[PDB]
């Protein structure tokens, strides 16, 4: 519950998001050991991640994104999804989710230094915006209980909602 | 017409229902961005909505069911509801008014965790017993067409006609 405790985690779950499905190994970064509290939201978002990467409207908008000059879109998505001071863990997971694909996205552009570029970002973004708001619900294992066992499909919807709504601005707004 | 675009209104409306007169802030569903089509229909439900809360009989039989062990309730209810094979939009509306109470039943009996559960049964029961008529309906639309705008507390009779008669039911055979 220190800030250092949550960056750590945080790094490793914005990794898993991306690793898990794909670039000179030289500059590579090494997995982050994960214990059995940080196992259980992992194997949690990746249940996620696939009912994400499932939602068509989402993908749709997810496909209209700038390929490969993604820094102004990244942060403008990021603010207006917490444009209303509120937070909750969907909010969280969809930046997360979002992040990873704009990887993804260009890592098939193939230009692998923006790896570190945008794990960056986010994990700033993490800290001066959303530090505080974790910090106060006990950390991530509350993102747990976000997620009950039966509820997946459901509450993807709502989080998808939110990511595709805010895409849709961006694509709008210019 | 994609189950995707009616699962995704059905959220949408069922959450209508629900967060308009009524509890974690962390754990909350981000309202769904609606647009013209589904403005109508939730502009129009929220009309019925009324006219059925006010429907005493209907009351004083949804004053009847198991207030926080609604699992079964629930699904006997809407097990006997479509028991015939046929569907009207009557029918729909109804399951999802019976639904929406079912959570201010609970919410006052302060168990916020079911929101979602609820909300889970109903969109799940959505898909597996309804997609298909809907989808056969040209989507939602039609249930406008189902609410003609001077004979409101007409249908509304009936409508409560089919709810209370099923609940019932449930009354009597435990």
């Amino acid at each position: 519950t220190s800030s250092e405790q949550i960056m750590k985690t945080g790094a490793l779950l914005l990794q898993g998001f991306i690793q898990d499905r794909a670039e000179a190994p030289e500059l590579a970064l090494d997995p982050v050991p994960q214990d059995a509290s940080t196992k259980k939201l992992s194997e949690c978002l990746k249940r996620i991640r696939d009912e994400l990467d499932s939602n068509m409207e989402l993908q749709r908008m997810i496909a209209a994104v700038d390929t490969d000059s993604p820094r102004e879109v990244f942060f403008r998505v990021a603010a207006d999804m917490f444009s209303d001071g509120n937070f909750n863990w969907g909010r969280v997971v969809a930046l997360f989710y979002f992040a990873s694909k704009l990887v993804l996205k260009a890592l098939c552009t193939k230009v692998p230094e923006l790896i570190r570029t945008i794990m960056g970002w986010t994990l700033d973004f993490l800290r001066e915006r959303l530090l505080g708001w974790i910090q106060d619900q006990g950390g991530w294992d509350g993102l747990l209980s976000y997620f009950g066992t039966p509820t997946w499909q459901t509450v993807t919807i709502f989080v998808a909602g939110v990511l595709t709504a805010s895409l849709t601005i961006w694509k709008k707004m210019g």
